[PDB]
């Protein structure tokens, strides 16, 4: 704690046109699905939403909540893609005036609704719900209540897809020979600084005790380290823009944020995702 207030320069006081110079244009800020190998970055990202969106079985007029919307992409396939009425939940103001300036542009025949709202605030009932990278903004503290607030707004039949990033325990790195070095380290340091993670087991834990049954988990390990690498492609192709819209200490933030967080993925420190959880 210093002192003197400082008004300094954060990675989270960037306007939506700096993060256009590396998402794709659906500008999904979560794990790509490079379905097919030679996908580009925006037909990975469509990919990744249209998987989540398959597992939940959606039928014509159902509501389905996307917790945690972003900038919107999500729920722009859903209503392109299926016939029903969405609601779409974010902290976020820039991404809740982004998302609904988007949605409003759509054509559709059932309700569109856009909240700058969080989960712990929702009571509405839905018949699914998608969160796709979300959970990791959540303190530990709060998983218990986030999972029964989840399981109470569903229906009978009701089906979630939470796809999150998750670590694995120091047996589990041994055992699959992960070694963490130390530069490792400072970059988990870095982490905690400027931005704990579950692992697999603690999301299954934590999804049992609220009464979910766990159907499905798939691993996108890799698919996010190419993610990640294309991200860092086109913010360094872009990097003159984004010195002039921020600064270089900004830029290098960023740079150093993605290509690390590359590196965890591809090494094996870390893991992504998708949980199908009935009800
Ligand atoms: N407690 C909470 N309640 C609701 N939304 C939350 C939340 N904590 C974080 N979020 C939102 O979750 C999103 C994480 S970013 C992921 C955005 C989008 N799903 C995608 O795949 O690109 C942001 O919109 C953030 O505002
Ligand atoms: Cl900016």
């Amino acid at each position: 704690l210093r002192p003197f207030y400082e008004e300094s320069q954060s990675i989270y006081d960037v306007s939506d046109e700096f993060f256009s110079l590396f998402l794709d244009p659906t500008m999904a800020y979560t794990c790509a699905y490079f379905e097919r190998e030679d996908m580009t970055l925006e037909e990975a990202q469509n990919a990744k939403f249209d998987l989540a969106l398959d597992k939940l079985h959606l039928e014509p007029g159902m509501t389905l909540l996307d917790i945690g919307c972003g900038w919107g992409g999500g729920l722009q396939r859903a209503i392109e893609n299926y016939d029903v009425n969405v609601i779409g939940i974010t902290l976020s103001r820039n991404q809740f005036e982004y998302s609904k300036a988007k949605l409003a542009k759509i054509p559709t025949e059932r309700s569109v609704q856009v909240r700058l709202q969080g989960w712990d605030e929702f009571t509405d009932k839905v018949d699914r719900i998608v969160s796709i990278g979300a959970f990791e903004a959540f303190k530990m503290e709060r998983y218990a209540a986030f999972f029964e607030r989840s399981y109470d707004i569903l229906p009978d039949d009701g089906r979630m897809l939470l796809h999150t990033i998750l670590t694995y325990t120091q047996k589990q790195m041994h055992e699959m020979g992960v070694k963490v070095t130390m530069s490792d380290v400072r970059f988990m340091k870095f982490i905690g600084e400027e931005i704990q993670l579950p692992a697999q087991e603690d999301i299954f834990k934590f999804a049992q005790a609220a009464d979910f049954s766990v159907e499905k988990v798939q691993l996108l390990q890799q698919h996010y380290a190419r993610t990640l690498n294309i991200w860092a492609a086109n913010l360094e192709a872009n990097k003159d823009r984004a010195i002039a819209l921020q600064s270089e200490e900004i830029y290098n933030k960023y740079m150093h944020y993605l290509t690390g967080c590359e590196h965890f993925f591809r090494k094996g420190i870390s893991n992504v995702g998708q949980f199908t959880l009935t009800k």
